[PDB]
């Protein structure tokens, strides 16, 4: 089967694990361990990052024959185009491109903020500026079903796993946006994630590896 | 015609800047000044970020007509598609996939050493990980005039812009690889390309804002 090698923590593979199980794909996983601090040793995937043939070595990586691909969006795009869940008009092309690219930013962001020794007295500044990234993504979607349009793609993925992590982490961020409350309801309501997340594969939690201040073990 | 706006500096809008006089775009540019130390005033923006009309504010924006663009990547895909510069088969998708977010990747590295306190103190250990960067990419382009394959497409423009960038940092950091050099001279050699780097409009540095370490003047 096709090989999804990652950490064994979410990270920024959830939307992945998400699409080969909403399309149905036969695939394997590899979850690499992290040691302890301090040392946070890596050396389960530093053993194998030479070997794989990949072109630029990274997690995560998609093995689907000679097919070796690295990059989280690249993994997306491939595994969208196989299973035609890409947009199909200018428009929803265009609303694609921005979103992936949007979640990329708020995902950075978590990040920089969790992995800043300072994390405890950052989070207050953290906070006052969620209420502006949610509206944001309240208006873009309005009163679409999905992202890019009428049809699921494969930015939804991309757009549940970063409203789930804020969500997450403050979880009355959402409180004030209706339409976003109802796109995570009706995105866990698609029978092949619904069944997934009661799966033995389901890996919500720990969002970071070791070495974060938040979301850690 | 169509707009772009972004700051008075090369930042990660050389791409788009470059792509825009390829394709013979009619195009009028908005750069934006920080005001100076201490305050560096982005009051210039700041005043319209929200009366533009884009749907997630940031710099660069393209308007194009009734389109309104952000995310970097997001404004490249449109114009590729807009003029044809895209992958055309499944190999060549995948090679510009992976090729755009790497670049921004080693962007990010980049952009994170040169927004340090620690500059200088981090310079060095910086200046070992290029030679195993650079061969990277240059093991990927292999002997092929493009890194998408037999055309010029838009990661091109992405390539040319970190493999110069790199260069401006540690001018010998391609002299170990050929093929690198070639790609910057055959990129630099289009004729689009040529008469831009010696117009008025041409801006290859400073690349960061004036609160950076490297490049801020
Ligand atoms: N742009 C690329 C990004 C590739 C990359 O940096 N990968 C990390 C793991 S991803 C990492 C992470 C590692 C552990 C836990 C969490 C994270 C994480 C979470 C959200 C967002 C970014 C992150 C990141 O901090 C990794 O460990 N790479 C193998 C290595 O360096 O040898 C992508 O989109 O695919
Ligand atoms: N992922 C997005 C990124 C959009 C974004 O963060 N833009 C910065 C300017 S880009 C910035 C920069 C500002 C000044 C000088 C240099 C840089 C720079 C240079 C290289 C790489 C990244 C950077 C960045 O540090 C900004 O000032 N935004 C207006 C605002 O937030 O209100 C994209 O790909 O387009």
């Amino acid at each position: 089967p096709m090989i999804l090698g990652f950490w064994n923590v979410r990270g920024l593979t959830h939307p992945i694990r998400l699409l080969l199980e909403y399309t149905d794909s036969s695939y394997e996983e590899k979850r690499y361990a992290m040691g302890d601090a301090p040392d946070y040793d890596r050396s389960q995937w530093l053993n194998e990052k030479f070997k794989l043939g990949l072109d630029f070595p990274n997690l995560p990586y998609l093995i689907d024959g000679s097919r070796k691909i690295t990059q989280s969006n690249a993994i997306m795009r491939y595994l969208a185009r196989k299973h035609h869940l890409c947009g199909e008009t200018e428009e929803e092309r265009i609303r694609a491109d921005i979103v992936e690219n949007q979640v990329m930013d708020n995902r950075m962001q978590l990040i920089m903020l969790c992995y800043n020794p300072d994390f405890e007295k950052q989070k207050p500044e953290f906070l006052k500026t969620i209420p502006e990234k949610m509206k944001l993504y309240s208006e873009f979607l309005g009163k679409r079903p999905w992202f890019a349009g009428d049809k699921v793609t494969y930015v939804d993925f991309l757009a549940y796993d970063i409203l789930d992590q804020y969500h997450i982490f403050e979880p009355k961020c959402l409180d004030a946006f209706p339409n976003l409350k109802d796109f995570l309801a009706r995105f866990e309501g698609l029978k092949k994630i619904s069944a997934y997340m009661k799966s033995s594969r389901y890996l919500s939690t720990p969002i970071f590896s070791k070495l974060a201040q938040w979301s850690n073990k």
